[PDB]
C-alpha cells in the first residue's frame, strides 16, 4: 500500500540568548502611548515601541523622561 511518515528533524536554529533588535508593532500601540504621552511625537513612538517591544515600557520610559529618537527615514 502507500506510505508517508511525514516527520522531519524539527531542530530549528540553536536557542538564541535574547531575541531583540526590533519588534513588530501596530497602530494601536502608537495611539495608546500617544494618548498617554501627548507631549511626544507620534512617529518617535513607533520607533520606541519597536525597540522596547511594548506600549507599557514606552509609557514607563516616557514618564521617566528617557530618550526618544525618530524612526529610520525621518532624519
Amino acid at each position: 500500500g502507500a506510505m508517508g511518515p511525514q516527520g522531519s528533524t524539527q531542530n530549528a536554529l540553536r536557542r538564541t540568548g535574547r531575541v531583540n533588535g526590533g519588534h513588530p508593532v501596530t497602530t494601536q500601540m502608537v495611539e495608546t502611548v500617544q494618548n498617554l504621552a501627548p507631549n511626544l511625537h507620534p512617529e518617535q513612538i513607533r520607533y520606541s515601541l519597536e525597540n522596547t517591544g511594548s506600549v507599557e515600557e514606552t509609557v514607563e520610559r516616557y514618564l521617566r523622561g528617557d530618550e526618544f529618537s525618530f524612526p529610520p527615514g525621518f532624519e
